[PDB]
């Protein structure tokens, strides 16, 4: 939001493409590739006695 | 690509909104909301004294 007004000519870093910043500003083509994924402590498979 | 060559300047459909399509055109707000699912037959898993 400080790209649409005017204050940062380009933000350069972690800048994710989402649709909504894609309406606002105008990314380039990815150089490199992320997805939401889900990290989780590792745990037993076995349940109770029931 | 019929509607960024401007032969249409509008195109009313089912144009569903990707990270391409947002960047060379622009759309309205998501008047109804959709996504990817996968539909398969469904387990018809048997029961007899057979
Ligand atoms: C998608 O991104 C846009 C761009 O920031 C958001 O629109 C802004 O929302 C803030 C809310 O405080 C306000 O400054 C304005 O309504 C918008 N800024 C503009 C037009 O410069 C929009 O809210 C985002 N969508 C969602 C669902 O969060
Ligand atoms: C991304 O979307 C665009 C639009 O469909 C495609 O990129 C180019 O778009 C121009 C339109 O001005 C066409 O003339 C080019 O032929 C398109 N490039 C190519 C290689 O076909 C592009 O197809 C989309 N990206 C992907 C991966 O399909």
């Amino acid at each position: 939001n400080e790209v649409v007004a005017d204050n940062f000519d380009v933000a350069v870093g972690d800048i994710t493409i989402v649709t909504n910043r894609t309406r606002y500003v105008d990314f380039t083509q990815p150089f490199i590739e992320s997805g939401l994924v889900v990290v989780a402590p590792v745990k037993e498979a076995k349940s109770s006695p029931w």
